[PDB]
């Protein structure tokens, strides 16, 4: 599984890849969203996490991006400059969940997981209709 | 075009009835939460403007029973008693907007009118 963090605080950051690097998940940062953007456009990551405010883009930016491109992608915005609009625009653009700074490592944790059930639920269920609608439905 | 007002508050309740009334929509109040939970088990409202704290229920649980019955029917939590994660949440549950209080009555409309072209093009997809 890969984690692409993308916060400019170098602690919090930090701790999080080798938080989550225990847990055994391939993590990568990054400082802005141009170390972002172009890490987004070599590799393919399951989730990220996503910092808001960031120096030389708007997160919600690059929310925007990952989705509108690689949906398969769960995108966790993480931030200690929410506010219920922003949150709900982040939701509306396609975001798993939510957090706010200050966030325990251990629930980051929980909803990557859970980021990651959803995420396969739909492929899943997305079989299905592949599996319902045409096979045993081809006049089958 | 009808719509669902759930606010135990007859100042914004009220006010909410009088305004979507001139737009030319039928809106049907509601005080506490079977009242609401009933006229939803009686008719079948475009939009609902839930408020998020009345004194029976708990607003989301009344979301949440608006769409696992009638997924179709779009809410829309306005409240002044609001946090990011229950917006989270609400949204992560069906609502198609969460508005706070206060709030302008043309963004309230608005986010309407919204909410249905939204409600549309989902039929046509
Ligand atoms: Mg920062």
């Amino acid at each position: 599984m890969n984690v692409l963090v993308i916060e400019d605080d170098k602690v919090f950051r930090g701790l999080l890849e080798e938080y989550l690097s225990m847990k055994g998940i391939k993590v990568e940062s990054a400082e802005r969203g141009k170390e972002a953007y172009k890490l987004l456009s070599e590799k393919h990551f399951n989730v990220v996490l996503l910092d808001l405010l960031l120096p030389d883009v708007n997160g919600l930016e690059i929310l925007k991006w990952i989705k509108e491109r690689s949906p398969e992608t769960e995108v966790i915005v993480i931030t200690g400059h929410g506010t219920i609009k922003t949150a709900v625009e982040a939701m509306k653009m396609g975001a798993y969940d939510f957090l706010t700074k200050p966030c325990m490592l251990e629930e980051i944790e929980l909803t990557i997981n859970k980021a990651i059930e959803h995420r396969k639920l739909r492929k899943e269920n997305e079989l299905l209709r592949r599996e319902k609608d045409l096979k045993e439905k081809l006049a089958a």
